[PDB]
């Protein structure tokens, strides 16, 4: 590739490794913030809108319950998530501003992106036009080029993890399954509709699983539904491994061709995992109109800007029962989370 790209990625890796080897720790505390609203909830954690009491800045605070993390066998994953987030720097990755822990919980305080999740916008408008899908896809391609060059696999690409910012660009969040991997890794993780065949079949897999997931995402953005859909996970998995996908007639020929090469069941033949790497994707005819540098520099006018009233507006997120952030009088799971 152009020496310009090589030197860019070399500097990117240098800067990542310095932070990776000496991670930041304990850079704020809970009582520096006011709680505003619950933005999302899961089996071992939540994301909250908070406001810093001295600066007035809004942030999204991800709170993980240490005991539930242990019970659900997510210790290494949560340590991965924070160590990676504090070390990365790319225009389409959410920014970690602070992290800390207390007797009960782990906390990651990130920039608040008021525009909401791509999932909501996609379901609201039905499907994205190919130019609109391509604008988002280009950002993911560049983000994976960045991550993979750092030996990072992302492992959770799906519309809910892609926030739309004030300029209409993507911010990838939720690094809960991201991992630094040289070669192969083995954990069953991800979301059913987005899993590559080699994950389903319990193989040692590599960064090619992210390129498979990009194929799923592009299909879902352009069609309005994912390519492998069913009521039970096992039925989804049967479709994924089958090597068969049906395309809507409205898809362009170029889109179908790209998707056949991303949704390639044989990982040794899948775009993004060949000798030419990401350039097989970047040079594909479906991306012929994409100015890769302009996308990186955020100089392309976005397909749409989310509607929101200001940095504290929560209208693009939905409503959840507001539960306590309780902190035990006794330290829980201290040993397991020493490095956090
Ligand atoms: N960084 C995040 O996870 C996030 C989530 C929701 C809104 N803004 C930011």
């Amino acid at each position: 590739e152009q020496e310009s790209v090589k030197e860019f990625l070399a500097k990117a890796k240098e800067e990542f490794l310095k932070k990776w080897e000496s991670p930041s720790q304990n850079t704020a505390q809970l009582d520096h913030f006011d709680r505003i609203k619950t933005l999302g909830t899961g089996s071992f954690g939540r994301v909250m809108l908070v406001k810093h009491k001295e600066t007035g800045n809004h942030y999204a605070m991800k709170i993980l319950d240490k005991q539930k993390v242990v019970k659900l066998k997510q210790i290494e994953h949560t340590l991965n998530e924070k160590r990676i987030l504090q070390a990365v720097n790319f225009p389409f990755l959410v920014k970690l501003e602070f992290s800390f822990k207390d007797n009960s919980n782990l906390y990651m305080v990130m920039e608040y992106v008021p525009g909401g999740e791509m999932f909501s916008h996609l379901r609201r408008i039905g499907r994205f036009s190919e130019p609109h899908a391509r604008f988002y896809a280009a950002q993911i391609v560049l983000t994976f080029e960045y991550l993979h060059s750092l030996d990072l696999i992302y492992r959770d690409l799906k519309p809910e993890n892609l926030l739309i910012d004030q300029q209409g660009y993507i911010q990838v969040t939720d690094f809960g399954f991201a991992k630094r991997v040289k070669g192969r890794t083995w954990t069953l993780c991800g979301t059913p509709e987005y899993l590559a065949p080699e994950i389903i079949l319990s193989k040692g897999y590599n960064k090619a699983v992210d390129w498979w997931a990009l194929g799923v995402l592009i299909y879902e953005m352009a069609a309005g539904y994912p390519p492998f859909f069913a009521d039970q996970p096992i039925q989804i998995y049967e479709k994924i491994v089958s090597g068969k996908v049906r395309f809507p007639s409205h898809f362009s020929s170029d889109l179908k061709d790209l998707l056949r090469n991303l949704l390639q069941v044989d990982l040794t033949k899948r775009f993004g995992n060949l000798k030419n790497g990401v350039n097989d994707i970047k040079n594909h005819k479906w991306f012929a109109t994409t100015d890769w540098i302009a996308i990186y520099q955020r100089k392309v006018e976005a397909p749409f800007i989310p509607k929101f009233k200001g940095p504290g507006d929560t209208s693009n997120f939905d409503d959840y029962e507001e539960e306590e952030i309780r902190v035990s009088i006794n330290e829980k799971c201290g040993k397991e989370f020493t490095e956090f």
